[PDB]
């Protein structure tokens, strides 16, 4: 499913990621328009042999079971397909753990080098919210 823009800020507010760890809304909308343009289906593989999955590009080392990444350690406790799902609930409650691990947004590459110091509201304006 590709989200609209205002679409996904409504499903990432409904399941409460405005906010969390201090993360304003636009700075999640932010980090998945440019992880995945808003496609949940998005997949990418990285040098080690890992794979980045969903609207956040979670990756098969340590957060998701892909089947094919040596030494994974599954952190969320879901294959990696589930966060190709149009129902983003799995990519929302592992990013949840992910912005936990101690390093804030900082995990997401594309979030630290396209909206870490930005203005980020601007990812949500025009949305009723
Ligand atoms: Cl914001
Ligand atoms: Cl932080």
């Amino acid at each position: 499913k590709v989200f609209g823009r205002c679409e996904l800020a409504a499903a990432m507010k409904r399941h409460g990621l405005d906010n969390y760890r201090g993360y304003s809304l636009g700075n999640w909308v932010c980090a998945a328009k440019f992880e995945s343009n808003f496609n949940t289906q998005a997949t990418n593989r990285n040098t080690d042999g890992s794979t980045d999955y969903g609207i956040l590009q979670i990756n098969s080392r340590w957060w998701c079971n892909d089947g094919r990444t040596p030494g994974s350690r599954n952190l969320c406790n879901i294959p990696c397909s589930a966060l190709l799902s149009s129902d983003i609930t799995a990519s929302v409650n592992c990013a949840k753990k992910i912005v936990s691990d101690g390093n804030g947004m900082n995990a997401w590459v594309a979030w630290r080098n396209r909206c870490k110091g930005t203005d980020v509201q601007a990812w949500i304006r025009g949305c009723r919210l």
